[PDB]
């Protein structure tokens, strides 16, 4: 499945998925439902208390580590320069495994002295082979302007709720113009946009599920798209989205909901 | 006690329910049982999920009295227009197993205009008829609203849309507050990220109550109703105990300022 290129020169898979509200028992299923199915980029959080979870199904998987790319967070607790860069170590632990491949801070909040700090604990976890790349989840344009004039360091990834009702244009010019990638996540609008019209139209014409054209409009964004769990037999559904692309027309329409 | 709101029609909701989207047949009826037997009364269903029989399944299996429980179903898409929303609407009921519903919505507007604008007539009738005590609408804009009252006369009693303190939608709200149409929110966690949110974790620690907890508690605050995404019974029964505190202006405000 096809990746894009973070400006630490390394790869992720363009989609994953995403672990969160999961108890350890669902967590760790759903992990081991999706690997089996092809997914390699995982998304958890500390914050969702699944870590050990997650870990436990990455282990039984049987797939050799550096073809799973493992994203998890800093907890708003833990955030601080110093405070971070122990979290990112205790999350470890947590995983079992001596590196992720992508820690994200959750939340800037409106103090900006602790996400500036967070940031620089995190450039010092890259830095120290604790995760391989480093970035945010929802950062607005001042946050991000902030971190780069303060740091000189620019994150990987932005994480931001994306679906057509929510399509984040604004933001991802903004991600584009630093040369961050956009990480969407709740693709399907609260399962809403599974029953839209101008979805369904879509996903007749080509044959697909709704969930399938609102992943590949995603894709074709430019966004690396994590799905919520799931069930095994819609798992390798939403995988499945690289069989088709949507037209310019096709893109317009979903590009208009907003 | 569980408060409720006034719609437009007189008719009342509660002002929490659960939602039963991306569910199976199996998982739904679990959820609504579960729920029911916690305290939830106003249960959100639409026809597009396809588990309309398995919450039908769970009220009746309740043995709580139908005049207590508070249905909310929606028009799929497909079955959209002014003959085929009454077809519809009783379509579901039949699959409910229910004489009528709470409350009945079109769940998009979409861009064929006529469409939605028949539906609405439809919807209507289907209030007219007794099938639906009331009648709403889902992600419908200013511009939809605008269409369905001036071509209509009838005016929703409900908008139902995304609503959590990363997108509060107080345009929207102030939209449906100048038709006296209430607003019934969704998603009130953001995809659970707002859990761990920094300023929702400090009013939870002020209040000794979890983030949930507040996060529900500010929705309800707005005037909104608040529909919760099914959960854990040990989950859905303390998103339900959101009655025995109040946010304070200033932590409102807080709230408030998250989406800028």
């Amino acid at each position: 499945i096809p990746t894009v290129t973070l400006n630490d020169d390394n790869t992720l898979p363009v989609v994953g998925i995403g672990v969160g509200e999961l108890s350890d028992s669902e967590a760790e299923r759903s992990v081991s439902a999706a690997l089996e199915a092809g997914y390699r980029l995982i998304d958890t959080a500390a914050a969702y208390g699944n870590e050990a979870a997650v870990g436990r199904a990455i282990a039984a998987s049987g797939i050799p580590r550096d073809e799973i790319y493992v994203t998890t967070k800093l907890a708003t607790p833990d955030q601080g320069f110093t405070s971070s860069q122990a979290a990112a170590r205790a999350s470890l632990e947590r995983l079992g495994l001596d590196y992720v491949d992508l820690y994200l801070i959750h939340w800037p909040g409106g103090d900006t002295s602790k996400y500036v700090d967070s940031w620089g604990g995190l450039m010092k976890v890259k830095e120290d082979g604790i995760a391989r790349s480093i970035g945010v989840c929802n950062f607005g344009a001042e946050d991000l302007e902030t971190i780069v004039s303060l740091t000189y360091f620019t994150p990987a990834v932005n994480q931001i709720e994306l679906h057509p009702l929510l399509n984040q244009a604004a933001l991802r010019e903004v991600n584009a113009g630093y040369n961050i990638v956009t990480e969407a996540y709740g693709p399907l609008g609260v399962g809403r946009l599974l029953d839209h019209p101008a979805v369904t139209a879509i996903a007749e014409a080509h044959g697909r599920t709704a969930a399938q054209v609102l992943l590949r409009w995603s894709i074709q964004l430019g966004n690396v798209v994590i799905s919520r769990s799931a069930n095994p037999e819609r798992i390798a559904s939403n995988l499945d989205v690289f069989g088709f692309e949507l037209t310019a027309d096709e893109m317009e329409t979903l590009n208009g909901l907003d």
